[PDB]
């Protein structure tokens, strides 16, 4: 069909068809008379999987022979989403499979919609790990993703009566064809117990044991025949566990609950014991695997030369004291040598500045669960503070500020301080974020060891976020500059010479229109809701959180509605405002925000005077597969977090690559995006970080804005009087109260600027040709945001390895 | 290698080898350099499994086209044991696979030992269901086995310090290649709730729902290309289950615990709620499947003509009221018509007479868990007793004796009475057992409906219990009468004309010697224990229970030991006494019996004066796979239950078919075995049922025997004084107390006869030629005990279907 989807050769199509029938028969044990679409999906999945296996085995054999430095990416989240199409794309099998299934009388797109998303993540942090795995494989790095195989990933969101309802994400129900259980590599993990100081060294004894069973999933690089591994651990009790008889067998669930479910919090720390167990479980099993592989390649001096451990935030921070425990207690190395090895091996990536998101574990928890690790942490703190004391003599406050141990109500361990002390590199995820780290929260550490602090701006993989979800756009681009950009996104800059090309301008706009029509159809298919494909698609999709300010978006929507009602027969650019995202189960304000959105839609979408000029839809169950559908159809990307709160953001990059213009604050990566495309091609508004600080020093008083802005006052009064909740007049009292008295995110402060800049957006949309030309300038300069660039920087500046675009024999 | 194992054709061996390599690569994702024996086992299992799939699909398609009457065998136990060799035997692939693996440089026997036993049963009852499935497939019946897929089967037994230790049987750890999950056929099962009487009929509402997910396993017939299905249900919570968030997800285990573990009791009733849930779970899911299949073949008048439901004991007895519930509450049939259909559809098999083994569920349990079913049961009882009252006017005691509702401390429901009332056929499992049922426990019911009572003597499958476990014997037999006997065991009667054949006599004895050498080697391999292959192998393997009297065996062993010590230089036939079997976790006396056995061995096996003349070994973890090894190596089979307690026994039949002579009481099937072979060819001893009754009427006084038998007195005094437990002198006080004051099984009463008859056994063993000739007479007359004969009788006399030996196109 289309070029970038590969060749549909005669021999391969014939081969695919026969293997498809083979699997349907021998693997699924069915015939064409009783097979359902799901059976067909699995037959295709197994057929494609077969093509991975040869490459997977020789890739790993290759690494064994050449023995390069290995990269271990530890994360408690891997937001992978579907795997079928991604595998076909990276293996250049899309057109062949499309043809083969066509000839079998099946629609491949229909079958792809059957696969369940692998939702082992909450949002940005988890998706970043997924994009990174793709880029590491595409760049030929010997990398391994290590995490937990949650039985239940992020919950499926249902909207009932305008409220969010959560239901278990039983994603393994029908089986997972992509994973390979490896029970032969099961390892033991220890919990509780006591420390016993003998003659030679300490010993951790009387522990409870939980087995870690690994499951391997292949990670194919883009058409380079490289297939890396993502290994996820599953908790299993030992057979002598708790061994009345029946009850002992039933209580095995206690131990296996460790890998049962993903904590659904985005940028929020919940200090629960079960979570601490998950964190140590991944770290303990992973490190034994690392050391095992290392020994099978005695003198750990070369350990840092053959191993790199990247901590995705502080979730796997226990790797630092666990590595020390193993080297000191088990391998018998002296502390100083063990510490040298640990520091040179570990690197830490920070993903936030919000105080409530930082991990601070109560000492009493670590004391009971990991007694030996708490002793090691105290020792580390002792030696670190001695260093601080020697560098800043007499500065006693610095000592208490930098301590890994925080005093107070309950003593806690600051895991971020632990990570900085035990890593040779610490990085932020966007230029502005990394600078904030050095200027504020980690200022003392930067002054002690400036060389440790770096920046590695985030990115997204152009395979899943362009070729896979937007083939039409990838095609018109390839037609004019070739296919090389798919693994070298900087080449999109060549599109700049087509900004005045009438043909290209028309094609770009046509692809967008087709995407909007397709999405507009999808909305009626699976959700039954009519929308106007000619309107401007204004979308904000991301987790629901006060700092992301979906509330500011709501204020604008209500403003537009009030203006229409004020002058009904005045022309306004038609808009379809789409807002989607999940709220953490226990985050009350976030759940109220969702109710507000649907409540607004209930009024706006049924007002005869508005017509098809304004629609407000809440996108249900936003997840990776839904993102792949709505982002390609968007015109406006909403990235409006309060300056200084969104560390980077990645959804912003996805929209830029897919042809949407961006309205946002100078926050996170938005700053670098505007810098790359030129501020005149971005819709920037609001306070900058410096303005927010000025406001805080002075004291934020929402009342001031309410008194000076009539339109804003009207909105607040509508919310307060029950205009959007007739039956429950005070339903939104909490929202109004927060907005008026304790809004940590200054929604009102950016209201005027936001509405004004939204007017400029509507003005440009009225001129199709100029809107598209600006779009072209955005797509053309989005190259820097490829995760291939990000990973190459990690490789060269942190891991000490060189990326390679060399193909392996297939 | 050997004839009965099929042909090793050139084309097939080549084909097997390539498919083996294909699976090792694509399925297991390994290469010959990192593959372990387990990987090879799985590659072979998948290769053999492939050969089943074509036959499995066309068999089921066949039944759909011809639409014969279908047989549903409901059981909460299916003791299947390994599946690899059995599949090869039934598909005539054994020699080809043997050759193919040989050429690949692998020992197939070594790989077979890697497979885990499917131990979803306790003993005889569970194994019977397994043999029955094999015979039903071999006889071409459209039969389905329905049960529960326990995550943990019968526990693995470890012997520590002479005591039994139980450890979880995590048989699914490495995966099960034989099963096929069928999540698409998942059905809902209801629990708790309340009954609501409306205008038209009652309704069961406010129930808790648990999903039943089926897993299908193929059951191949013997070389007839028929492959039936065994469907096992697995418990799964609904995704909206219990839907803080985390806890709700974790509490899903509550619902899924239903299929977690098999209750480890043999002939013992434990009235636990979890067990009741398992029983209803299987019944509810199975009946919906049956009705669904029936409708897809409106007027249930033909239901009994297209459906037969066989209840394996009372465990699935709720099928009777559940069928009524569905027909009356859901289908809206009138009671009388519904009852007529139910009775004609259901048949019940009783497997015991021990009072403690009969199911009597507390009304308060059924009341809370299955409110609608308890109402239906009361109604059934009401109508049944009205029938009794009309047939036996004025007989008020009969009314209370026959009631399904038992009064007393706590009201209970007698499930056996429920089954008789709601079934058109009730059978015992051995002639003597069936007669006892009519004369004692079910006397009142027999007088009311004599036509319902039948007998169906048990049997074993000659495929697993001869060809599979004893190829050497199957071969020498085939050499002289062909292979037709494998599916027509009555032909073994032709061997009678070889009883005087010197060549045959020599071959029979040679096969036994080889089996003993092989087993003697196995004992040193996996368990490290030296034994003399020239001694008489005296074995008693079966579950540990007081009625089976392993204690009587112990008394004989100690007697032999005391006699040797008395006259050290006197000649005695060397013996290796082997006793094995598991004890239910909560059965204290049974666990003490095991300790006694090992304690005896500790003294006997280390006494210099005894030498290699007497050895006492306790066979650890007796299970199906171990049975296949020890039975072919046995010389003496111990079947010494107190007359009237062993309903049938099946281990007795396995020994007879494999060349061992039998020493036993006239109990269960032993009576028919002696009748078939001739009493002169059996070692029968002890009280008959009539003698036991005489003793009970008079009053059993163990003291009498103790006073009149010096050798017995000496033994009891040795046990009491600590002779077998030096460090713990009163360790066996409970055993002595029971034996002397409350032995329900009269161990002492049969002691003298037993020892005397054991002397006759030793006398015959001294004459190899005559011992073997008697063996030949046993093997030659064991034909009646084939489960093919048993199933043909069930088919013709109960289910109303004709068995077929016709091959299906392959
Ligand atoms: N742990 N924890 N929570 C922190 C977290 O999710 N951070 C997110 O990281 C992603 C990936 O670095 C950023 O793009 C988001 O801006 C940032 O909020
Ligand atoms: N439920 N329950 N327990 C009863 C039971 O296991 N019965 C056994 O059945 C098997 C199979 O009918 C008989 O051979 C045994 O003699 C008998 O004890
Ligand atoms: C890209 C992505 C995110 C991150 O979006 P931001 O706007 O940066 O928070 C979250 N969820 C999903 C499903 C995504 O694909
Ligand atoms: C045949 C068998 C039984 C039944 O033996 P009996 O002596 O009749 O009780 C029990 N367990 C296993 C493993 C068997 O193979």
């Amino acid at each position: 069909q289309i070029s970038v989807r590969g060749l549909a050769g005669v021999e391969n199509v014939t081969e695919l068809k026969k293997n498809f029938n083979r699997h349907l028969h021998f693997t699924l044990v069915k015939d064409r008379n009783v097979a359902t679409p799901r059976d067909y999906y699995f037959a295709l999945a197994h057929t494609v999987r077969d093509h991975l296996v040869g490459r997977w085995i020789r890739t790993q054999q290759h690494y064994y022979e050449k023995d390069p430095k290995r990269i271990y990416y530890l994360s408690l989240e891997f937001y992978m989403g579907r795997t079928l199409q991604n595998t076909m794309v990276n293996l250049a099998l899309e057109n062949a499979c499309d043809e083969a299934t066509y000839q079998l009388g099946l629609d491949m797109e229909e079958l792809e919609e059957i696969e369940e998303d692998a939702g082992l993540g909450n949002g940005g942090l988890g998706r970043l790990a997924a994009c990174f795995l793709d880029s590491m494989a595409t760049l030929g790095l010997a990398a391994y993703g290590y995490g937990i195989r949650y039985e239940f990933g992020i919950f499926n969101q249902k909207i009932c009566g305008g409220w969010q309802m959560e239901e278990a994400d039983d994603w393994l129900r029908y089986g997972n064809p992509w994973e390979k259980a490896r029970p032969e590599f099961t390892l033991p993990v220890h919990f509780y117990g006591r420390v016993e100081h003998t003659s030679q060294g300490a010993k951790w004894v009387d522990t409870q044991v939980v087995l870690a069973m690994p499951y391997d999933t292949p990670v194919p690089g883009y058409r380079n025949n490289v297939v890396n591994t993502m290994r996820l651990w599953s908790a299993k009790a030992p057979n002598d566990f708790n061994l009345g008889y029946i009850q002992a067998v039933l209580d095995r669930n206690l131990a296996e609950n460790i890998s049962r479910v993903l904590y659904p919090n985005d940028n929020f720390f919940e200090g629960k014991e079960l979570r601490l167990k998950q964190e140590y479980f991944v770290v303990a099993a992973t490190l034994q695997d690392i050391i095992r592989r290392f020994k099978s390649s005695t003198n750990f001096d070369a350990f840092p030369d053959k191993v790199a451990i990247q901590l995705n935030d502080t979730h796997p921070s226990l790797a630092i004291p666990e590595l020390m425990r193993v080297l000191v207690d088990l391998e018998r190395l002296d502390w100083d040598k063990a510490w040298e090895v640990t520091v040179k091996t570990c690197a830490y990536t920070n993903h936030t500045v919000l105080p409530e998101a930082l991990e601070r574990w109560p000492v009493h928890l670590l004391e009971t669960l990991l007694p030996r690790h708490l002793q090691i942490i105290y020792e580390i703190n002792q030696r670190f503070l001695n260093r601080v004391a020697a560098a800043f003599p007499g500065d006693v406050d610095r000592l208490r500020r930098m301590s890994l141990v925080e005093e107070g109500a309950v003593k806690r361990i600051n895991m971020a301080h632990l990570c900085i002390a035990g890593s040779h590199a610490v990085n932020g995820v966007a230029r502005i974020h990394s600078e904030i780290l050095k200027k504020t929260i980690f200022k003392d550490f930067y002054e002690l060891e400036p060389h440790k602090f770096q920046n590695k701006t985030n990115g997204i993989t152009p395979r899943r976020w362009l070729v896979l979800c937007n083939p039409g756009l990838a095609e018109i681009i390839a037609e004019r500059i070739g296919e090389e950009y798919i693994s070298d996104l900087d080449q999109l800059r060549k599109l700049l010479s087509y900004v005045d090309d009438e043909a290209f301008i028309r094609d770009v706009a046509k692809v967008k229109q087709e995407n909007k029509l397709k999405f507009a159809a999808y909305l009626e298919r699976e959700y039954k809701v009519h929308i106007n494909p000619n309107s401007l698609f204004d979308v904000q999709v991301k987790r629901i959180h006060e700092y992301k300010r979906q509330l500011l978006n709501c204020l604008h929507v209500i403003t537009l509605y009030n203006r229409i009602k004020k002058e009904p027969n005045k022309f306004v650019v038609p808009r379809t405002v789409m807002i989607g995202g999940k709220a953490a189960p226990g985050y009350h304000m976030a759940k109220m925000i969702i109710k507000l959105i649907t409540a607004i839609g209930d009024v706006v979408n049924h007002d005869p005077v508005v017509g098809d000029r304004l629609r407000v839809i809440f996108l249900e169950n936003y997840r990776v597969s839904l993102a792949e559908k709505v982002i390609p159809a968007a015109d406006l990307s909403e990235q409006i977090s309060t300056a200084g709160t969104e560390a980077s953001g990645t959804g912003n990059m996805k929209f830029m690559l897919n042809g949407a213009l961006t309205i946002g604050t100078m926050d996170g990566a938005n700053v670098e995006m505007a810098e790359e495309a030129g501020e005149e091609n971005f819709f920037i508004f609001g306070m900058r970080v410096e303005d927010v600080d000025r406001l805080d020093q002075r004291g934020y008083n929402a009342q001031e804005y309410y008194d000076r802005i009539p339109e804003l006052r009207q909105i607040i009064e509508q919310l307060s009087s029950g205009f959007f909740s007739p039956k429950q007049p005070d339903l939104f009292k909490d929202i109004v109260n927060m907005l008026m008295h304790h809004d940590r995110f200054k929604v009102f402060a950016d209201y005027e600027e936001y509405v004004k800049c939204q007017e400029r957006v509507s003005a440009l949309y009225k001129n199709p040709r100029e809107w598209t030309r600006m779009v072209i300038r955005n797509i053309a300069t989005s190259g820097k945001f490829s995760s291939d660039r990000t990973i190459a920087q990690y490789a060269r500046e942190i891991w000490g390895v060189e990326p390679s675009r060399q193909r392996l024999p297939a």
